[PDB]
C-alpha cells in the first residue's frame, strides 16, 4: 500500500530493479562461505574482502578495521570489526550490522560455514550498498544529515560455549570504543547511531520476526508494510500468503545479539533475527545447499525498499 514516506511505486520498482541476485550470490555471498573462525585465516581473509568490497563502492565511503585482542577460553585472539561510514562528516547514520565469524566447531567434523549466521546477513549488506551506489554517492555529494553506516563484527560465537564472556567480543569492543570517541553533535559516535538494526540468520526458508523492542515498533511495521506491499506488486517468490516473514505480537523469543552493548548505552535496535532460528542452526547443515534462495531474495527485496525510503534515496 502506497502510505506516507513510502516509496511511489515508479521508484520502488527502480530501486528493486538495481539489485542482482547473481552478483548477491556469487560476488558477495560465496567467496564468505568458508570457515572463518576468529583468528583464523578465513576469517582475516574474508575481513579482507569485505573490506576491498566496500572501498571499491564508486559513492567513496571510509572504511576502517576495529582490530583489538582480547582474552578468549583459546587464550588470546585478534578480532577485528569493519566499520564502513558512508559519509564520516554527518551528523547521525542509519547502522546496519551482522557477524562475519563463524563459530568455532571441534576438529573432526564438516566444517561449520553459517550460511545463515551470518554469511546471508553479511552478502545483503553488501548487495545494498552496491545496488544503491549511485543514490548513496549523491545523498553524500549533498551533504545529507543522516548517513548510512555498515558494521561487519567480528567475534559474535563463543569460541568455546565458555559462559557469558566468551561471546560479542567485537561488538562489546566496538561499542566501548565508540563510547571513547567524539563525534559531531554526539557527543560521542554511540549518539550517532539514529537506529541500529542488526541482521542475523537469515536465508532459511520460512524465516520468523518480530518486533523485540517497542521503542522501535514503527520501523517494524514499515517492514512488514514493504512485505505486503512487494506482494502485491508480483515482487515476491515463494510468498504464498500476503505476510509471512513480519509477524504481529510479542516475540516466539527474544535473544542476546551484538546489539546488547549498544542496545545498553540507549542506542535505538531493531532484531531482524529469525525466531525460531533455521532448522539447520549451530550445525554444520547450515550451508549454502540449505539456504532458500527465492527467500534471500525477498528479504534483500524488502530492505532496499526500506533503505530507499529511509533514506530518501
Ligand atoms: C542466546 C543466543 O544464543 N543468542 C545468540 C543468537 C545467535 C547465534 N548465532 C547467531 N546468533
Ligand atoms: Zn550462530
Amino acid at each position: 500500500v502506497p502510505l506516507i514516506g513510502s516509496l511511489p511505486e515508479a521508484r520502488l520498482r527502480r530501486v528493486v530493479g538495481q539489485l542482482d541476485p547473481q552478483r548477491l550470490w556469487s560476488t558477495y555471498l560465496r567467496p564468505l562461505l568458508v570457515v572463518r573462525t576468529p583468528g583464523s585465516p578465513g576469517n582475516l581473509q574474508v575481513r579482507k574482502f569485505l573490506e576491498a568490497t566496500l572501498r571499491s563502492l564508486t559513492a567513496g565511503w571510509h572504511v576502517e578495521l576495529d582490530p583489538f585482542t582480547a582474552s578468549t577460553p583459546l587464550g588470546p585472539v585478534d578480532f577485528g570489526n569493519v566499520v564502513a561510514t558512508l559519509d564520516p562528516r554527518a551528523a547521525r547514520h542509519l547502522t546496519l550490522a551482522c557477524h562475519y565469524d563463524s563459530k568455532l566447531f571441534p576438529p573432526g567434523s564438516t566444517p561449520f560455514v553459517g550460511a545463515t549466521d551470518s554469511a546471508v546477513p553479511c552478502a545483503l549488506l553488501l548487495e545494498l550498498a552496491q545496488a544503491l551506489d549511485l543514490e548513496l554517492s549523491r545523498a553524500k555529494k549533498q551533504a545529507a544529515p543522516v548517513t548510512l553506516q555498515l558494521l561487519f563484527l567480528d567475534g559474535e560465537e563463543a569460541l568455546k560455549e565458555w559462559g557469558p564472556k566468551d561471546s560479542l567480543y567485537g561488538s562489546r569492543h566496538l561499542a566501548q570504543l565508540m563510547e571513547s570517541i567524539p563525534h559531531s553533535p554526539g557527543p560521542t559516535r554511540i549518539q550517532a547511531i539514529e537506529l541500529f538494526m542488526l541482521l542475523d540468520l537469515l536465508g532459511a526458508p520460512n524465516p520468523t520476526f518480530y518486533s523485540h523492542f517497542p521503542r522501535t515498533v514503527r520501523w517494524f511495521h514499515r517492514l512488514r508494510s514493504i512485505e505486503k506491499r512487494l506482494h502485491r506488486l508480483n515482487l515476491l517468490q515463494s510468498h504464498p500468503q500476503e505476510v509471512m516473514y513480519f509477524q504481529p505480537g510479542e516475540p516466539f523469543g527474544s535473544v542476546e545479539d551484538d546489539h546488547i552493548p549498544f542496545l545498553r548505552r540507549g542506542v535505538p535496535v531493531l532484531h531482524l533475527i529469525s525466531t525460531p532460528f533455521p532448522a539447520v542452526w549451530h550445525t554444520p547443515a547450515d550451508t549454502e545447499v540449505n539456504l532458500h534462495p527465492p527467500t534471500v531474495h525477498n528479504l534483500c527485496r524488502i530492505l532496499a525498499v526500506f533503505l530507499a525510503e529511509y533514506l530518501g534515496l
